[PDB]
């Protein structure tokens, strides 16, 4: 009942889709571990966006059909535990991901109260919505393609290395 | 009369009401300058120059946001600054001065593309292209093949630029931010 112009018609799209992808990720990483939290968390947003756009335009003829599977003993579960994942799923649902996604790259005043990404963005926050970002990547395009598995050995030494 | 006439007619939510909220916006767009520096260095162009075009509309807001007047109620869709929707909310450019470090570092060519750019909008399509990728006639094309490593080292500098030539001066904390960015601009050219 739904379409776009952004239809996969190839595995080589996927392949390329996917890289892209592996580059935000490692972007996101590189702006995390030199302490920029906002802008990273802006890139982590976009790689959820990018990877529900890619999952569902393979199928195809807000937009965030990639809610990583939660499992107790799950990588993710004991990497930020049960108080985060609630808050970002809810936020996912409700869309209010949108709002802080802009909020971690644009100054705003909001009731006449200047607001920066540097005083809205925690370095907790900033670290939970990655791990979720690259666990999206992971549960909704790791394992369709051989390229995926390869690409998936550098998002797990990254996630490893941010979680622990 | 880029931006002149904004601040004259026009009102905004985003208005500027004092030096430390001023000060703010330019450690703000520091960062992301420094962002969009340290990306570009690892190689990240496309992404580079997605922030790089963000410092330009970020730059441009703040400068426009301390003179322009403020309207508390007026919406989103009908505030030029608030929205990055609207072209003219970058209208804040460098002083095109010929012998500075900008054309002697990029070349006259290219400032005017993208002021061409800038004025017609397509730098905000050039930014679009920087980030998400597209299925345009049945061909997906990705972020790092629209954008050149040569383009994401121009507009990082010119960003840097509108920063300086439309910001540094305003306040004494400036000046100490645009020593570091003098850094990054210089190590840029060489």
């Amino acid at each position: 009942t739904k379409e776009s112009k952004f239809s996969l018609k190839s595995t080589d799209d996927l392949n390329k889709c996917i890289d892209h992808i592996s580059v935000l990720i490692k972007d996101a990483y590189l702006l995390y571990t030199n302490e920029s939290f906002a802008t990273s968390t802006f890139i982590s947003i976009t790689i959820i966006e990018e990877v529900g756009k890619t999952h569902i335009g393979m199928f195809i003829s807000h937009a965030f059909g990639s809610l990583p599977t939660i499992k107790m003993g799950g990588r993710l579960n004991k990497a930020i535990g049960d108080e985060m994942i609630d808050k970002i799923v809810e936020d996912a649902e409700t869309g209010e991901l949108i709002s802080i996604r802009e909020s971690s790259l644009y100054a705003d005043i909001i009731d006449d109260i200047l607001e920066v990404p540097s005083e809205k963005i925690s370095k907790e926050q900033s670290r939970a919505l990655l791990l979720y970002a690259i666990e999206c990547f992971d549960d909704s395009l790791v394992g369709y393609t051989h390229h995926s598995f390869e690409v998936s050995e550098t998002t797990d030494e990254l996630f490893e290395k941010l979680a622990n």
